[PDB]
């Protein structure tokens, strides 16, 4: 089940970077998260994460 699943470590890391810098160019964020391409980083945010 699932596809290209992530890990809590990467989720937390991504969340921190996104909130810290901002949900701007995913290219810049991708540089901080090797292997996690801009598309994957975006998908792992503007599709699931939502800190209300």
């Amino acid at each position: 089940l699932g596809k290209t699943r992530w890990t809590r470590e990467e989720d937390e890391k991504l969340k921190k970077l996104v909130e810290q810098n901002g949900t701007d160019d995913w290219k810049v964020i991708a540089n901080y998260l090797p292997n996690r391409t801009d598309v994957q980083c975006q998908h792992r945010w503007q599709k699931v994460l939502n800190p209300e």
